[PDB]
């Protein structure tokens, strides 16, 4: 017979993903883990359209790798003092993070680094709704227990940040009317998605040409964030980076 308001230590754990290969690993050399969320409690029972101005408290944690007893990787955040980056002291029984009756929200507030906030979207099974933006739930009563409502795990699929690349070779035009091809190559410890195909590092994930003007040019969204070598397909490799989302390396001088 406790003598402290009801509460519940069985909360939510968040598992971020790469969107596009759904898979529990980034791309190039782009990271799962980093990534930030806001969550805020309420000591109210809300819904998303009715939220009071000031939440009763906000905390703010991170993803971080963890490796489970198979040898799985996964990138794991919850209310814990382990992944707390900011914001107030979480209320505390028995050494665990608990939450009393109430509402409780959650939204990624910062992308893992090479990712984009953009899209982002949670999954508490297979098929099952992908929730955009602030997540509501509330903890409620049950008999003499108080419950989170709603599911207790959920997948996090953030959309990786995509570049390209153009360049020229190094009379008038007998330089740039030449047929130049010019292979891309994968530096990255991660796999790369590249007109939907998956690429190891050293693996050629492109091929382009030059055009009438000399310059071969990629799509602004071939790449993923990661580092790539580009070289002439027969030769001074140039080795660059995609950092910045829908933006072409200039290699041209």
């Amino acid at each position: 017979v406790s003598d402290t308001p009801k509460v519940t230590d069985t909360l939510i754990e968040l598992f971020k993903i790469d969107m596009e290969t759904q898979k529990d690993n980034p791309q190039g050399n782009a990271s799962l883990a980093g990534a930030e969320f806001t969550w805020k409690y309420y000591a109210g029972f809300y819904n998303k359209e009715n939220l009071p101005a000031e939440a009763t408290r906000t905390w703010v944690t991170k993803t971080i790798a963890e490796t489970d007893s198979d040898g799985t990787t996964h990138y794991i955040t919850k209310l814990a003092d382990a992944y707390k980056v900011s914001g107030d002291s979480f209320y505390m029984q028995d050494g665990k993070a608990v939450l009393p009756l109430g509402t409780l929200t959650v939204e990624e507030t910062k992308a893992p680094n090479g990712y984009l906030l953009d899209g982002a979207y949670m999954q508490a099974g297979d098929k099952s709704e992908q929730i955009k933006g602030l997540y509501v739930t509330q903890i409620t009563e049950d008999g003499d227990l108080a419950v989170l409502s709603g599911s207790n795990q959920f997948s996090v699929s953030d959309k990786v940040i995509r570049g390209g690349v153009k360049i020229q070779k190094r009379p008038q035009g007998s330089a740039t009317l030449k047929d130049t091809a010019f292979d891309i190559i994968s530096l990255n410890d991660n796999v790369v998605l590249v007109e939907g195909k998956l690429y190891k590092k050293n693996e050629v994930v492109k091929t382009i040409h030059t055009d009438i003007e000399g310059v071969a040019s990629t799509s602004a969204d071939l790449l993923p964030y990661g580092k790539f070598r580009i070289v002439e397909s027969e030769a001074k490799p140039i080795d660059f980076a995609i950092t910045e989302n829908g933006k072409i390396v200039d290699l041209t001088d």
